This record gives C-alpha cells, sequence and structure tokens, in this order.
C-alpha cells in the first residue's frame, strides 16, 4: 500500500496563525512560526499584493499566534521568499529533529492537512513533473505543510499556499521558494502538462516482479531512446540515464534489466491491463519512488 | 479527493516493543496494561499458566517495562506493568461493522512507520500492508480528542490480505490465531461506500454517469448480486441522506447510475482519476473530507 509516515511528530508543530481576519496554519519550530505570507493579505490584496508594503505596516502584535490553548506572543517578524517568519517568546519544546530540503519532481512525501491549527488528516504525494501535487486542500488549509521522516528526522519539503484550477496544489519549499513558476498571487495561472512519472512506475514494476507477479513481462529489450520515443505518445516523461542508474539495485535484485523492464512498460502501455492488477491496482501507479520500494 | 487517514500522533505514543523469548511484537500501552496478541507467547491456556512475568520484556523506546501481572482476554494477552503510560489519550475500545473505515498504524519493533487507511471487508478481513514483526499494530479512529481503538493486527491469509481482533481479542471473521491453511470468504463490493464516492465525484464536478433514471432496491440488488455487489440495505439508503439532499441525486437515483455502471464498464473513462468503482471510503468519510 501506499502509505504516509506517523505524522505525531508534525502535529506538535501545527499553530494558528491569524493576521485580521485571515486564518491559516504556522509550523512552530524552536521559537519560529512558519506561514505563508498571504496571511497579511486582505480580500482587496489578492490580486496585486504588495508584500513589502503590506509587511512594513504590520506590527508584532497584529499576528495572533495560537498554540492549541495557549496564545504565543510575536516579538518580531521578516519575510523570506513568500513565507513570513514570526520569531516567538517560546520554543517550541515538541521541535523534532528538523531540517528544510527542497524535493525534486517524482520525489514523494507525506501531508498534514490541518485547520485553524489543528491537524485534520495526513495522505501520501508525489511532486508532479509540471511542480504541482495532487493534494486533498480547502478553504483555510495554507500553511499545512508536507515532509518525510527517514530515522527520526523530519525533514520539512512543502508548505501549501493555493489551488490551481485543475483542481491541483502549488506551494513553496520552507525557504518560501515557490516549486514551479507559480506566484501567490490571486492571477491566472496553470499548471503545464502532467507527465506519468515514468521511472516511477518502473520502481513500481519492479516491486510487483519481486512480489511475485511477471505476467507483464516479455521477451524483448529495447533501446533508451525508442523507450521513449514510444512513452512520450502516452506522455510518459523521458527516462534519463540518471533514472536507468537509479533502478540499478531493484534490476539487480530481481535479475531484470532496466531496458527489460521497460520493453514490458511499453506493451503494457500498448495493451492495457486486459482486466488484471498489479499490486492490487488496476492502473499503473506512479507516486511510488525507487526508494520507497526498498524501504 | 485523497485516501485521508488520521493524524497518528495519539497513538504513537502508546506503541510498545513486546518480546517473549525469540519471538518480538508491537503492544499497545494504555494506562498501566500492554495489550499485545496472545500468540507472542507462541494450547495458549497451558502456554500460559507455564509463563510468568519475567517471561515478558516490554521496551517503550530506551525504557524497559516491568511486567507485574499476566492475563488472557479471548486472543489478546494484557500485560500488567509497573508504569502507568503518561502519553495514555483518552480512548475507549470499540468493535466495528463490515464496510467501516479506520486508519492503521503499521509499526516494527514498537516503533511506528507509517499510517493509511483501511476498510473492514465484508469477509472480515482488511487489504493492509503489514510484514513479518507487524503483529499489535492497531487500528483507529479518532472523534475530537477520544481515539476509538478497532483493530489489532494477527496475521496474513494466502491471498495477501490480513486478519485481527478487536481490543477485547475477538476476531473479526471465521479465523484463528494458529499457523494452519485458513482463507478469506469471496469477498464483495461494499455498495454504500461506492455511492458515497460517487457523490463525492459530482461535488467535485465529475458528473458523466449521471442519468435521467431511478431503480429499486430489488431491481438494483438483483444486478448488484450478479456483480456480487454487497445487497443494498434499506438501512444504507438513510445513511447517504445528507450526500443525496446536499448535491440532488437521490440514492435510488444515483444506483440507476450504479447501476448502469456494472453493466456498460466506464469506457476508459475515469472518476475521481480512478478506472475502478472505490468502495473504502464511507458516507462519513466523504462528509469529513469534503
Ligand atoms: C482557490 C483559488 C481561486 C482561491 C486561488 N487560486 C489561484 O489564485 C490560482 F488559481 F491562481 F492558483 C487560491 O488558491 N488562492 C488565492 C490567494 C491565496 C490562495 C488560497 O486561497 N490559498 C488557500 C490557503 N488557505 C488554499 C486554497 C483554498 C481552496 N483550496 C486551496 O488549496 C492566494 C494565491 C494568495
Ligand atoms: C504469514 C503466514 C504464513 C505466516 C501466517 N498465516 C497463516 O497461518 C494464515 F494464512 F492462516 F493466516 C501468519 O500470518 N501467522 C503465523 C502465526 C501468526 C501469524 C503471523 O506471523 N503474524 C505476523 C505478526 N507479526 C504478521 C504477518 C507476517 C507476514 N504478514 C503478516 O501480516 C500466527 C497465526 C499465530
Amino acid at each position: 500500500r501506499k502509505m504516509a509516515f506517523p505524522s505525531g511528530k508534525v502535529e506538535g508543530c501545527m499553530v494558528q496563525v491569524t493576521c485580521g481576519t485571515t486564518t491559516l496554519n504556522g509550523l512552530w519550530l524552536d521559537d519560529v512560526v512558519y506561514c505563508p505570507r498571504h496571511v497579511i493579505c486582505t480580500s482587496e490584496d489578492m490580486l496585486n499584493p504588495n508584500y513589502e508594503d503590506l509587511l512594513i505596516r504590520k506590527s508584532n502584535h497584529n499576528f495572533l499566534v495560537q498554540a492549541g490553548n495557549v496564545q504565543l506572543r510575536v516579538i518580531g517578524h521578516s519575510m523570506q521568499n513568500c513565507v513570513l517568519k514570526l520569531k516567538v517568546d517560546t520554543a517550541n519544546p515538541k521541535t523534532p529533529k528538523y531540517k528544510f530540503v527542497r524535493i525534486q519532481p517524482g520525489q514523494t512525501f507525506s501531508v498534514l492537512a490541518c485547520y485553524n491549527g489543528s491537524p485534520s488528516g495526513v495522505y501520501q504525494c508525489a511532486m508532479r513533473h509540471n511542480f504541482t501535487i495532487k493534494g486533498s486542500f480547502l478553504n483555510g488549509s495554507c500553511g499545512s505543510v508536507g515532509f518525510n521522516i527517514d530515522y527520526d528526522c523530519v525533514s520539512f519539503c512543502y508548505m501549501h499556499h493555493m489551488e490551481l484550477p485543475t483542481g491541483v496544489h502549488a506551494g513553496t519549499d520552507l525557504e518560501g521558494n515557490f516549486y514551479g513558476p507559480f506566484v501567490d498571487r490571486q492571477t491566472a495561472q496553470a499548471a503545464g502538462t502532467d507527465t506519468t512519472i515514468t521511472v516511477n512506475v518502473l520502481a513500481w514494476l519492479y516491486a510487483a516482479v519481486i512480489n511475485g507477479d511477471r505476467w507483464f513481462l516479455n521477451r524483448f529489450t529495447t533501446t533508451l531512446n525508442d523507450f521513449n520515443l514510444v512513452a512520450m505518445k502516452y506522455n510518459y516523461e523521458p527516462l534519463t540515464q540518471d533514472h536507468v542508474d537509479i533502478l540499478g539495485p531493484l534490476s539487480a535484485q530481481t535479475g531484470i534489466a532496466v531496458l527489460d523492464m521497460c520493453a514490458s512498460l511499453k506493451e503494457l502501455l500498448q495493451n492495457g491491463m486486459n482486466g488484471r492488477t498489479i499490486l492490487g491496482s488496476a492502473l499503473l501507479e506512479d507516486e511510488f519512488t525507487p526508494f520507497d520500494v526498498v524501504r
């Protein structure tokens, strides 16, 4: 199954941030609360916000931060790209071991969807090649974060800012730099074409072979370039030599060469599933990474 | 629309490692009792009279808990320990019905590893992902700071699905906690959940499967029972009320759409990006998330 990381380490960091009439979520790490800078926007500012002008007019007591039933005193603030950083009185005693990381397309992570600073649900996500995520976010979800947890270290990789017209979602890393060409501005924007994440599909096929189903395999191989000419006709992401190297370990474990598995995928795309499933799924899964399958 | 699990933090603070002899699995530490599958001691009455407190090694992180008593309740072993869990949440033990969903905190060696969302199938299995040291992992729902524990994991059936007990040690389904040939019965699609998921689809603007027709229970059930769909009881219709009143599609209007989806298939089309009919969202799940 697709699994999220246990969310408790992140739950203890979620707070509520209110400026004026606007309330969203913030991430409380040590003595800093991180949140999307459009918390300082009103209704009139969403189209063409001048954030430096909006922020200079704010003072520390304009920001109401609430950790459960406790108000936290904001003692300073600064903006870093598209995130606001609120310095507060008190270091979060529940701060886990953490780092900020910026991820690449194809990477997976867990999202803790929060409202009013309280956790609502957790799910697993992937960064798509058009730099959106297929999330589940409602009004007030901004400042919900995405994360991985490898060996008790929480790596924060995503903070939620906006929903695009196709229902997909855009946001920043925790330094406030957007993934993709989007802007925290209510102006006309749209995601580019969302390709299937080929390297993930291939890792998932290798996962299927390891678990014992081999029905989709065939006797052919292919060149890298021939694979990409076919796969791009199905809106699959071109496969690079680095992707081939990445799948190396799985190819070593199963004894199936990477370009051999590529020929199997070409045939799957041509034939469909014929009413079968591969790992309980009747579609080709592309939000499971080569690193995920080994773990 | 995603499959969403409950935030797991309240449960993570209850997970411990239990070792008896060469066998290690997970335990649930609430107040001063650790709950775990009785097969950690591997005839269970005779195996347990021969066990003493010192046979049980309970580890909560870097701390060992001293067992000061033990007893069995059905298929769960209850180890009384010296110290109450300071992280014990508000909680209750509940037994869920087929079709109901819950979150699973998959654990190994007492340490939480992943969280996912499951449904109790009508053959009383769950389609989880559990590996060799996962026993004692639990399933749960949260309602406004109260954790309802409903599942503890015991075993994997040959078809790759899973069987366990409630927290009072009563199995779900016709299974026994011993290593012998057992198999899941014929499963079935959870009709009220599929209907819930179609309502979630129309809420999201996926409306191509709607049509002008309505059906009847017996008409629908007659078509359902040939496609192995769980008979749509009159009860099920009640629960979809808020969805039916919200969208404008009466349940039997939607059942007409579901009925025709079982015949014509979907024609390469998707509903919420799925080529199959999803049945692991309850009506309440859809209201919660939407
Ligand atoms: C949905 C929409 C029309 C509103 C708008 N989108 C675009 O302007 C775009 F289409 F350009 F992206 C949009 O999201 N916002 C407009 C305004 C902020 C953002 C916003 O409301 N963020 C929400 C934070 N709580 C999360 C949203 C709520 C619905 N579901 C979500 O995830 C900002 C870009 C500054
Ligand atoms: C998988 C298998 C051949 C082993 C066996 N199954 C059947 O005997 C059945 F098919 F009859 F169910 C089985 O599960 N067990 C054998 C023995 C316990 C249980 C068991 O090892 N439980 C594991 C707990 N840590 C979780 C398992 C590990 C693999 N994936 C899981 O979920 C018990 C019934 C007492």
